[PDB]
């Protein structure tokens, strides 16, 4: 599975007369755990952002003046939110405590909004000393009329 | 029974209900390994933070000691006290770091830079110099310290 | 070795009357291992970029017309690729699978390219969901005219 | 002590009290068997969901790579990055499934169809083909893939 | 490490023709614990005051009419509070119960505000019988329009 | 790995109707050990030259009049030495004692200096009878105004 891509890249190098290199990495018992922790935290942040995108679009559709697809049959309205973060302004609140792990969630939540059609100019980040101050900063962030969803990352347990 | 995680959740839920805006609340969950990694990281950060804080205090003490200013008293007992204010406003700093073990010395440097900035230190006044190893530090530190527009020099080695 | 530097810095601080400080970061057995892993990945990406730089320079010299060097004063011509990456356009393809470790190779290659005189404007990065679609994105990018070398980074094994 | 089931109940009770409307709140209760059944079902659903998501990303990467558009940068460092947006708007898809083990492959197909639709994929652009077994897949997949109005083909076998 | 300073002080005494003395203290097994408890309580009070200074400056900047430094790249606003307690009025509430230990926190919290640029004339201290009366006194203290932050020290657990 | 090269070259030779020959060489343990020793010596010389190149560029940019190359995003300025030996003049000091070993390091540094863009006219080599004359010879080489770095290799230990 890994040798075939190298063979193809070698053949492409011979065909195109260009230097094409290919490289892999061998992992011991510990780097696997490190990478798994990083991937898990990134996935947590990704899901946290996705759950807010869906709720924002659900709010957009629920108050709208047009109904959409019914149930598996008909005569039963269904309301749901699309995973399209286009034109939505977000606000992220993170805690400086354990920043070496909170920043992983922050980075894994920004790129989801970017890849779902959102531009970085509509993202506002706020950092607070600890988890205790999260609600009172999220309150002031929500006070802004140019905010559609709030994502908050703490560090406990 | 935590007195913290319960109250933050109650406050966030009531805020979301009162303002009709989604507030996703997520925390971390570590078990005996990520806790150790995080503790090592924050220990390195605190090491660099106090490394910069001591230099700030010493610079302010030097400025106040040889300056002409009537200082305050302990409590009003006329015994004047000379001490260094933790206000790095107007001070210029120079940091020397060795790229050997950069994955940790960079955490030290970052934990010192923000310590300087948050205390009022302007970003224009911090100068960073990198050297291949600790054995190169003395000459570069001498060159930085000879400058008149430098109030403190902080350096980081390797282990 | 670590003591002479600190003593010199203390003497300099005493001479110039300014807070010159020196601090050394300790390391336990776990953080030593994580630092070792990071350094290993960085060096892997560094050499991966260096080889491509040399090959691109050699190919440019072969296609060009310059009798730059000779061997020990003899009339024979020896063709060699310099390690100056100025004026070369690169293309990096990386698998997002195990991105925590792949990004180290990516940043090491970028650091080597920029340190060898290259520019960040001439680097093009492509991310693919896995290693099985590396060939198609690789050849699609490599068939572009403004690309001098292609470096591919797969996912971890074992 | 759950931080979730308590807060949802408190919020629903306060909502019912404040709005004078009955809000029946019921949850599930499983013991070591329904949990396993649900986990198997959601695992199959996630398998089909990621199966469709990878195809969406690859189609968008193909469109962007050979297209004439100045792409954004990593952080502002002029290194342009080519990546596939997860917006299946305007893309047309074809799914091939084998009715062998339909009670699971239909869950896969359903977990892919909603994944396409929620990302902006219109329902008019999804074409589904069923075959008696996996051995019939290659020819039908060839017939679907030869079509010009098809941007991706997803297929499901049996085990 | 301890003899070099004494040698330097002796040389300075000989140079300047002035009486310069130097003295250290040897600690047994118990005075170390006493000093560590005192230092720990002082540090707790110091951190308690610092976390309120940062929040006060965060409130000052968050409602202001000027944005500041972005993220590691750009296009993402970041809001944070400086550790400059200049011009800020504080209010401390302490409990008389276990005063022999609460006063340590009070003293370790006053000097932090003093050393961060705050003058003692902007500090107001209130003592209450027990921890139960802390919120209702902090309410009246916050009712004052010349208060920017409240720090409260109880004694339980 | 080794034979695919031969198959490809045979195919190319048949395509072009032109003699292309490929062959390999078999080695025993003694030759393997001596060649790995030689390669180790070459690598040592290579690293020794690379460090000097970086330090010379660092000093030149540190005392250069222009100020640029700020950190990404922030306004702080980072001083670092590029690995480009163009325009730099070097000086090498070697001892005739164990020349069979010293010359390998000398060549392993000269080739690095040349391959990093450095012209051969800027390299100056000085040989001394032993390592005990290195200090004064290096002093005399350093006193020159057209020398940017000095690298000195001693005897075996």
């Amino acid at each position: 599975n890994a040798s075939v891509v190298s063979k193809g890249l070698a053949n492409l190098s011979l065909e195109l007369r260009k230097p094409v290199t290919f490289d892999i990495i061998t992992a011991d018992t510990l780097e696997q755990a490190i990478e798994r922790a990083g991937t898990k935290h990134g996935n947590k942040g990704w899901e946290a952002a996705l759950s807010a995108i869906e709720m924002a679009n659900l709010y957009k559709s629920l108050r709208g003046t047009g109904h959409h697809h019914h149930h598996h049959g008909s005569s039963i309205e269904i309301y749901e939110g699309k995973l399209t973060a286009e034109g939505l302004r977000f606000g992220i609140v993170a805690s400086r405590f354990n920043h070496t792990l909170v920043d992983r969630l922050v980075e894994g939540a920004i790129d989801c909004i970017v890849r779902h059609g959102g531009r970085e100019e509509d993202i506002t980040l706020v950092r607070v000393p600890g988890s205790w101050e999260i609600p009172v900063a999220a309150d002031e962030l929500a006070r802004k009329e140019d905010i559609d969803a709030v994502i908050a990352f703490g560090d406990l347990i």
